[PDB]
């Protein structure tokens, strides 16, 4: 079973696009009927143009997931069902997806752009949907998600234009339930299937902005033209908590986002319901008229803030403007819906979809997976990527420092010294960093490249003794990560310091001014090695010949001229493969 207050890693997406949009057709879940059952039926459709790497994976509602003993479908064209297989995350913990092969010919779904359904599919349940569905909250707030899409197995991501969501009807969906069961007489086999997709695209205005994509699968060839008084009408529902967070309702024919596709400004009232109409629909939506393909409905929100806002909400802040974590939420999910009514406001036959836009921040950190995956590049599953003890989105918007780049490191050096030797800790994403030394009025003295593995030398004269900064500056972000160092009398001998260690590395950098012998202990006092420092630098290099465990303390001290240092601050070797 999946244990309760756990959650789960959501998926990155890749691009593929020769795979279309696979569209989810449960039953109702509305009805005393339904509800005494133990199974939740549903087809499964999707357009496909060989082998195991791209998978069928649907995910359910916890409600529904903690029940289920069984999945399974016929593919296309056959009787014979195939059952789907709970996955596990990237360790043993079970998920609430299951999954199956897409390709029929390898026990998957679909095959032997052309239309293929599979059939008779069943969640099957340990007890009956009726008794499980009454252990929830208000049906009307928190729907029963589900979400469907293909998987790269050897990417372990979401194939972009594969994915659907949506919610399942029950008696709380009371108006949906009545459109569904008001169905109009006007071209009643036009349409097999309907669903839609929820997304965030940073590129949408200047906030960025959630785009609704709803698909209509066709039986046929329909060929939508109506006279004037007979036209129909487009529907949506919005979910009335982004409202605070919308600043325009835009309507586009129908993956990338483009301002020019924009065909109608849209209107929402107070709970994110709206309606659209026209003297010719067919300007407003693409039928495709007299051909096979599936219809597109894009709807269009605008932010007027940050995405990262919304989960926020009610969100504290301390003293130095930084997120409380225990204030801000760890998911959400929002639900909309969209269908075609006739003139006279009944349902045209399935072209109800729905969607649900889940989401998360799996760290509490402010950032929202897809934002720190898509945008920032900071970890999803870390609140402080790369440990300096400022989290990441306290990082990015309070003190506008990149969450990749840790505090510089440099040890003290003498006014003879005409390098400052140090490193700082890089993250997978960061850019290209340049270290500057800059004295106490401000006046940089040196500057250099930061090589990739965090080490720095930076060139300077000879120079005044005092209190210096050391500073890390990223191109993508308006502040330095910042230490300070001290340039002493060259009569004085600071303490070294000891470059980051890992259980692959053969060698250990110190620092230390030049000309000064470094000797590295651990915390028994076996001396690992030992190094001069050559007569233009301030670092230096220890050969080993086994790399050290991981959690072994390093220390230092250099001598030089009958002058013992102070001990350095202590390392200790890290993990080479954690991040
Ligand atoms: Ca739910
Ligand atoms: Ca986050
Ligand atoms: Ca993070
Ligand atoms: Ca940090
Ligand atoms: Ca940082």
């Amino acid at each position: 079973l999946v244990p309760r207050g756990s959650h789960m890693k959501s998926l990155g997406y890749t691009d593929n696009y020769t795979f279309a949009s696979m569209l989810f057709d449960p039953g109702k879940l509305d009805s005393d009927d339904a509800l005494n059952s133990n199974i939740i039926p549903f087809d499964l459709h999707s357009y496909m143009s060989s082998g195991n790497r791209y998978k069928i994976d649907l995910k359910l509602d916890p409600i529904i997931a903690e029940h289920v003993t069984k999945i399974s479908a016929n593919p296309s064209g056959s009787n014979k069902p195939v059952e789907f297989v709970r996955n596990k995350d990237e360790n043993g913990n079970l998920t609430d997806t299951w999954e199956v092969n897409f390709i029929r010919a390898n026990d998957g779904l679909f095959g032997g752009l052309s239309q293929y359904t599979a059939k008779n599919g069943k969640i099957e349940l340990d007890d009956t949907v009726g008794n499980i569905i009454s252990n929830a909250g208000n049906l009307s707030n928190n729907k029963l998600n589900h979400q469907v899409f293909v998987r790269d197995s050897r990417e372990n991501k979401i194939v972009r234009t594969s994915e659907s969501s949506g919610y399942f009807l029950t008696k709380a969906d009371d108006d949906l339930v009545n459109l569904e069961n008001n169905v109009s007489t006007e071209n009643n086999n036009a349409f097999k299937a309907s669903s839609g997709s929820a997304t965030y695209n940073e590129n949408v205005g200047e906030f960025g902005g959630i785009l609704i994509d709803q698909q209509i699968m066709k039986n046929g060839i329909f060929s939508y033209s109506k006279t004037k008084a007979n036209q129909w009408a487009y529907n949506y529902q919005i979910d009335k908590d982004l409202l605070p967070y919308i600043e325009g309702v835009e309507l586009h024919q129908y993956k990338n986002y483009d301002a020019k596709n924009k065909v109608a400004d849209l209107t929402i009232d107070e709970v994110g319901n709206g309606t659209i109409t026209s003297d010719n629909l067919n300007k407003l939506i693409e039928f495709n008229n007299a051909l096979p393909e599936t219809v597109g409905v894009r709807v269009v929100l605008k932010l007027n803030k940050s995405v990262n806002n919304i989960l926020t909400k009610d969100a504290k802040y301390d003293s130095e403007g930084n997120l409380i974590r225990e204030t801000t939420k760890q998911k959400e999910d929002f639900t909309f819906a969209g269908y075609l009514t006739d003139s006279k406001g009944a349902l045209i036959n399935n072209t109800l979809g729905t969607s649900t836009l889940a989401l998360q921040d799996y760290d509490k950190d402010g950032l929202l997976d897809r934002y720190e995956r898509q945008l920032s590049l900071s970890d999803a599953e870390n609140e402080d990527t790369d440990g300096d003890g400022k989290n990441d989105g306290d990082e990015v918007v309070n003190y506008k420092t990149s969450p990749l780049v840790g505090k510089p490191q440099a040890a003290d050096i003498t006014t003879e010294d005409t390098v400052v030797s140090g490193s700082v800790p890089l993250k997978e994403g960061a850019a290209t960093q340049t270290a500057k030394v800059i004295n106490a009025e401000g006046t940089t003295v040196g500057t250099a490249t930061v090589n990739s593995d965090g080490t720095f030398s930076v060139s300077i004269p000879n120079s005044p003794e005092g209190t210096y900064t050391i500073a890390i500056d990223s191109p993508n972000y308006d502040n330095d990560e910042v230490n300070t160092f001290e340039i002493v009398d060259n009569s004085k001998l600071p303490a070294p310091s000891i470059n980051p260690v890992d259980d692959n590395d053969q060698q250990i950098v110190v620092n230390g001014t030049s000309g000064s012998t470094v000797t590295v202990t651990d915390s028994n006092n076996n001396v690992l090695g030992t190094v001069t420092i050559p007569a233009d630098d301030t670092s230096a290099a220890i050969n080993v010949d086994t790399p050290l465990e991981a959690g072994t303390v390093l220390t230092s001290t250099a001598s030089k001229d009958g002058k013992t240092s102070d001990v350095s601050d202590q390392i200790t070797v890290t993990d080479a493969t954690a991040p």
